[PDB]
């Protein structure tokens, strides 16, 4: 490992890089997307690989994070073994299912946008099953 | 109106929507690397597949963002054309070289962590070139 990183200002700029990295390479792919369709094969290509780029800055965010004794930034949990990394996607997707996204939606339904409620509505319950799935990851790790 | 969503409060779930989805499949993807070396391909395989749900689920978010005439979660700016998806590209790319990775990088040099400081000082001299890569498609897309 390397120098324990936790308390410092340096720890909540490699969560917040890895934030921006995250929605860079999503937001370049869904670009590209559009890109393609126009008929702009080598600009969507470049979007790809300059994504490919955001991968590798994201990745390397977690390295430090991960080597500083720092936690997951969507989690708060470590992530330092695998048991780790699927505890912390636990956590996430039970947060999602139990409380973000229902209350998105009804939310969204209060707000008058019913077909946007019906979508995190559906979201909440893939998000369940991502949980349910890692659960079981888990239990067969742990035996 | 789905079509104005702004100032909404669902217009802000669904930027907060798309931040998780966007950390979560990059963390997903990083943990099925762990799964690769240590020998476990169907939780590598369920990792990654799981991924691509986020990534749907990421996307989505942006359909209804940019249906309901909201802005790019990451710079605040409008990304419903071509044109206008390289120009929010521009403005974050030149915000993360000339202004946030440089400062990462002076604080972690003041706080003594010398590599994690050398990393922001690459990422900074990548996020520039980057910005110029979309520069250059701009300018392609205006007839350059
Ligand atoms: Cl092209
Ligand atoms: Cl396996
Ligand atoms: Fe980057
Ligand atoms: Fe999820
Ligand atoms: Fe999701
Ligand atoms: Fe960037
Ligand atoms: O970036
Ligand atoms: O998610």
């Amino acid at each position: 490992a390397m120098k324990d990183l936790k308390g410092t200002k340096t720890a909540e700029n490699l969560k917040q890089g890895f934030i921006g990295e995250s929605m860079a390479n999503r937001r370049y792919l869904y670009f590209a997307k559009r890109a393609d369709e126009e008929g702009y094969p080598e600009i969507a290509g470049l979007l790809r690989s300059i994504a490919e780029g955001e991968t590798a800055h994201a990745f390397g965010h977690l390295d430090f994070i991960r080597q500083g004794g720092l936690t997951d930034p969507a989690t708060d949990k470590p992530i330092g073994t695998l048991e780790q990394m699927i505890e912390s996607a636990i956590a996430g997707e039970t947060y999602e299912w139990t409380q973000m996204y229902p209350g998105f939606a009804k939310v969204a339904r209060e707000e008058g946008f019913p077909e946007v409620a019906e979508w995190f509505e559906t979201l909440a319950r893939a998000e369940k099953s991502h949980a349910e799935k890692f659960q079981n990851v888990l239990k067969q790790l742990k035996g």
